[PDB]
């Protein structure tokens, strides 16, 4: 046995989800657009999953659009916002400096191409959180969208989405006084789902990104769009056959949708359970890491007075020989990462997100991200703490 | 009890494909970008599938980019072309595209959108009203100084007619030498091969194309797809529509759907190993079907997939039985065994407007209004053909009988 502690990179599929995908491949294989029963059958599994996703986040079914994953969902909100601005001088966006590559790069690309302007608001180097005032201060007459991740994938810090939406709703009243349209709010909730409750009315957002493989579901995803086509405009990236009410054309992937729906049902039924278990194992892990390493360890996810994911513990051990990727190379049991899985090609570099959060360069170079899951046990925490002790001995030696 | 004859709309998964998706879900669930053995094993399934797709089309693994399906592949080539024309100019005004009038919605609509938004110009070349085929000389005659992409489907989904892709590529290759001499941009060629894969040999060296769309669910694979780009990064550029984590060499970012890719690769392996058997089986069944339809309906039937001098898919038989009461959707509604369609699946929401594709092909409206598309598959038998010819006779009688 290896001990997996990289659930923020991806999650295995729950057996009920594997079953739903398999059943659908075999039994609901018809084109969902087809007029005969074989078609109507797959369409029913898709409608049921649409309702499952909406229930998971406290929304309505018609507010859910299925996509190929979180990258597409995030690019779609951004693309749609540009088109909306042109159907209403460049559109302006507000986001923060620790967003996932699928929010940061499409925005950097719009800037390079001179299509839009973007303020990448820095996060507080004190609490690793973006500050609401900095967002509000960045609004311009051409600002069209605020996009801020619900939870950070490397630190686990929760951003104040609710407060941002509330304050942006107020500003929107005054903006209308000057005939200016509304600033909308999107949150990338990839890392919050199945780890803490997510409710769109509580968050106040107009768009929200859902990523299946972060909550034991298949590698597809969706986009919540508040009262889509009525309350909130959505302009497509793709053109074709009319599926997803023309917001996302292409023959629907029924099996993946069935599994995302089943995965969503498990989050609706058990989210608090998953949360409590993750918290229990993560706090135990931090207790053990401090007990074994003392003043040599730094807990990079424990920013003062801010909420954080229940399962995440990003940490560093003091020492020149303890660069994160070298510590993990020496471990024999633990499976973890030094940052985003998609950043695995530059692991010898300190995480720019940790740098953005005010973590010193020498501390960031040594960072390892442990993210626990629904099955993780205290016996497993003990095994990887022991593994980390031997790895640190091999590299830094005794101190 | 039912007999499926709508394989051009979608195909069931072969058992081996299902097994491949299922094992991959259980055993290769790791993030392919991860630096530990869990992530390297999924990357390996992904690598093997990429070679499977390349072998199926006569190409090389590095020239295959996984996508979410045919719609994305098609939209991606069009988007990349716009970006490419612009990068070339900057590095040095609207790009021009040539297509035909019977393409799938995922090629026609993105192009129409480009014209509405004044981003590109596009010539929608009409197919021949004699042979339902777009003609090489008409495509060549539509070439402009700013033409940069010709995109023509290899096979039409409604009629089954094969377009002259190889000759189009050969003629464009000769034309490109003349454009280079004067400094004009080269014209690239893409073919949407959705309906040809698994039904006839598809070889990119024979076809001469620069891009080719692959759609899994048309060849008994999962609902994802791929895009072939010739010599990507060396002979042909590919500018992404999506931005993110670096997957698919940044041409198509996002964590890879390993199970779907596994299924797609296994589906491609079956095509590579058995395409000739599938093709010949389909042709025998479809030709028996046309014989039987003519034997039963005589001069009342019109075979709409029998154009002169052109090749067609081996499994497709679009037909109309004459009569005011035999509109396609009405015939199928009375059928008790046959499962087929009146046109493409995505046009199901307007089963009563006579097919624009058939009208473009010269089929008169009285015949087009009554068209039904039968498309047979790997498992279809001659006995099943007889069951549905009987089903059709019964349906026709109900429709024309007492009130
Ligand atoms: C099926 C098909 C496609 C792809 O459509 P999807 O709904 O994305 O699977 C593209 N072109 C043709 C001609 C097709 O038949
Ligand atoms: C996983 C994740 C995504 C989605 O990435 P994909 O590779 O498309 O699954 C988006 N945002 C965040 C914060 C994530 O952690």
């Amino acid at each position: 046995r290896k001990v997996y502690m990289d659930y923020n990179a991806t999650t295995p599929l729950e057996p009920e989800v594997i079953q739903a995908v398999t059943e659908a491949m075999k039994e609901a294989w018809g084109n969902p657009s087809s007029s005969y029963v074989a078609g109507r059958k797959a369409k029913d599994i898709i409608n049921t999953a649409r309702a499952s996703l909406a229930k998971m986040i406290g929304g309505k079914p018609q507010d859910i659009i299925f996509t190929s994953g979180g990258t597409e969902s995030n690019n779609l909100v951004i693309h749609s916002t540009v088109r909306c601005f042109h159907e209403q001088t460049r559109p302006h966006f507000i986001t923060c400096t620790v967003e996932h590559d699928s929010i940061r790069l499409p925005l950097e690309h719009l800037v390079e191409d001179q299509v839009a302007e973007v303020t990448f608001v820095p996060v507080s180097k004190v609490n690793g959180q973006v500050e609401v005032e900095d967002i509000l201060a960045a609004v311009r007459p051409t600002t069209c969208l605020v996009t801020i991740m619900l939870a950070n994938n490397e630190t686990g810090v929760i951003m104040p989405i609710s407060e941002i939406s509330r304050r942006i709703k107020a500003l929107n009243q005054i903006r209308a006084a000057s005939g200016l349209p509304r600033v909308l709010v999107h949150t990338d909730a990839a890392q919050a789902l199945g780890k803490r409750r997510v409710d769109v009315e509580d968050l106040g957002v107009d768009f929200l990104t859902i990523v299946g493989h972060k909550f034991y579901g298949p590698r597809i995803g969706a986009l919540y769009v508040r009262g889509v086509g009525k309350l909130t405009p959505l302009y497509p990236m793709l053109f074709g056959g009319g599926q997803e009410r023309n917001f996302r054309p292409g023959t629907e992937n029924t099996p993946m949708i069935a599994g995302l729906g089943k995965a969503a049902d498990l989050v609706s039924e058990n989210c608090e359970t998953y949360e409590a278990h993750m918290r229990d194992i993560r706090d135990y892990l931090e207790e053990r890491l401090e007990a074994e390493f003392g003043k040599r360890i730094h807990l990079n996810s424990r920013f003062p007075g801010v909420e954080r994911l229940p399962n995440t513990c990003n940490f560093s051990i003091q020492g020149s020989q303890l660069r994160g990727y070298m510590v993990l190379a020496q471990c024999q049991t633990l499976l973890a990462s030094v940052g985003a899985s998609c950043h695995s090609d530059h692991e010898d570099r300190p995480s720019p997100v940790l740098l953005s959060c005010g973590i010193p360069v020498d501390v960031a170079r040594n960072a390892v991200r442990l993210s626990v899951g629904r099955s993780t046990t205290r016996a497993e925490v003990d095994l990887i703490v022991q593994d980390l002790k031997q790895a640190v001995n091999q590299l830094e030696g005794p101190v």
